[PDB]
């Protein structure tokens, strides 16, 4: 079961919904009139619409498409996006950006020709997110306490949303967070960032970490989690297993320059390939990737070394695919890909420090 | 000042977010490939997209291009939509539609050839949406006291949404119920549903309800207010007057049996052309139509039957364009009208009874 995938190669459909200080419509209307072309001229760009709402005059929209996902996700995080709408923030309030694939069309009253005839990915209301962040060379003991030690704050933000599961890693001065949420995944980190609990924690790590951020201003704040978010790019389950043992564990990926999205399709081919076909511990894969950094964060049945390559998702060639996108020696792993003394020492060093792992209902 | 125009005759962009039940994904893509030939054959309708959202498989959109806001307003309200769309409640868990006017389009790497030259509305962040029902002769009275002195709930829904002002009006055994709500009507309108003083007031309706009502069936409801809707059309914003008197008024025009869509358009170009060389007592006027049910809902500073042409936004030629879209024999106003004494009692035959005017904190 593959539930998420960036790699189909599906057309994307982008719903950008933007509330507008009240009476500054002409403004923002005049300071899309500005950025409009650097908008359109990005890579992968196709169509857009500006819309006003026939109920509320605050409400916009800004529906995209996109030629597939990994365009747009290469700018939708990207700091040339940051600074091509910053004149935007005098006049808009909030922001929600919705991405979804397309799997039919109508044009012409008549089913559109090239429609896909794709099949739905199946599964529960969960959306998967990471965060990464680095901090400073001598901080590393101080800021891994401070995140294994947090007040869990209240999983209930609505009917709608839920906080499911909170896991951090810790490997060198590099931080990995990711959750798993019911329903909304904006009004969940926005109700969880308001929790006494995490702000008190975020105020505690501010002064470590590398890149230096004001909680207090939204635009320091939206470009720290611009810069920081590792969207899930491959979402896999497979059938579980009657072991006494279960293990949660981050993999991070010593990638070689400009390699990072090419891991990425490579882990997630072989994750939909064993889902297919099952073989090995692994209970549920996810894809994290930004730039060069790709993690996968793996839940396994029994001692993860037991199975190094199918936890690695280098299983078959895959470990052969990727000798020429990893950098194993730079960690301190030689020895020919396939080798299972090979696969098991790049399993202990690529395998993140666990900090914390808190279950919510 | 105008706020709210669905006769700019701009087409529609419509988003509608559609949650499915885990699990029953292919089955709800298979119930719509077996629905989507009605859509297509909807007047007004011009494209269609399905998709699947990236981050989450029950999360789904269908994003359609329409002609104008007629086209759309006439279908989403219909019977036949709600009966097009009935065999998708199994794989379904909630909706939510939003309806937007193009403003600016990108087609090629290129301002579209045909896009809009239209300047924006400009707005304050308030959703303005009224409800029209009818009671059974003889249940009049009975009805005006539950609807004035039931139990007012939080206005309160969550910190992006709150219920601004709830005014209700009677005239025959017809009611008007208009809200404006700030940030997203739907959560708006479904916390209020939800809370006891209001349910109490609705279960002791239904006995009174000319139409039939089971709150008990979502569905039966949904039907309710799908037929009750009566949107808001046009919504202008008049500069703020000294004055010692402020009053709310609702006007519930007789239109000629033929049509009055002609009725709610007049109207609304007479209020934009006020909202534009302002001289009268009005502060604002929501225009609300639903087919020939047309109602203004003006705020006048001052006695409103010091000037009625304005009020009743038949000020210059209007209250003669409208000669002919108007009934006013029925409600017993016999005269010339862009004339005061006919003007006058026109303003008194159709101004609705205020039962309740709840305007909150916010």
């Amino acid at each position: 079961g593959v539930s998420i995938s960036a790699f189909d190669g599906s057309r994307v459909r982008v719903v950008l919904m933007l509330d507008v200080h009240d009476g500054m419509q002409q403004e923002f209307l005049d300071a899309y009139e500005r950025i409009r072309d650097r908008v359109a001229a990005v890579p992968g760009h196709v169509s857009d619409q500006l819309c006003q709402s026939l109920e509320n005059p605050t409400q916009w929209l800004l529906t995209s498409e996109w030629e597939s996902a990994a365009p747009f996700l290469a700018w939708v995080n990207s700091d040339e996006h940051l600074d091509t709408v910053e004149p935007l923030a005098t006049c808009v309030r909030d922001t929600h950006s919705l991405r979804y694939s397309v799997l039919r069309e109508t044009d012409g009253g008549r089913p559109a020709p090239g429609e896909p005839r794709s099949a739905p990915r199946i599964g529960d209301n969960v959306v998967r997110h990471a965060l990464t962040f680095t901090v400073r060379p001598g901080t590393e003991a101080e800021t891994a306490r401070l995140l294994s030690e947090y007040v869990s704050p209240d999983a209930h933000v609505d009917g709608s949303t839920r906080l499911l599961r909170t896991s951090l890693f810790m490997s060198g001065n590099r931080i990995v967070r990711a959750v798993e949420v019911r329903g909304d995944l904006q009004t969940a980190l926005r109700h969880v960032a308001r929790q006494p609990g995490v702000r008190a924690v975020e105020e505690a790590l501010n002064p470590y970490l590398e890149q230096d951020r004001d909680l207090g201003d939204p635009q320091s704040a939206r470009r720290f989690f611009t810069r920081a978010a590792m969207p899930a790019v491959h979402h896999a389950t497979y059938p579980d297993r009657s072991g006494a043992r279960r293990e949660r564990l981050a993999l991070l990926y010593p990638v070689r320059d400009g390699a990072g999205p090419d891991l990425a399709r490579l882990l997630a081919r072989q994750d939909a390939a064993a889902a297919r076909n099952p073989d090995g511990p692994v209970l549920a894969a996810t894809v994290f990737h930004r730039d060069d950094l790709v993690v996968r964060l793996v839940d396994v049945d029994g001692d993860p070394e037991d199975a190094p390559a199918e936890v690695l998702g280098l299983h078959g060639r895959g470990a052969a695919d990727a000798e020429r996108l990893l950098d194993a020696a730079a960690v301190g792993v030689d020895g020919s890909p396939a080798e299972a003394a090979t696969l098991s020492r790049l399993l202990r060093r690529i395998r993140m420090t666990p900090l914390t792992d808190r279950r919510s209902a």
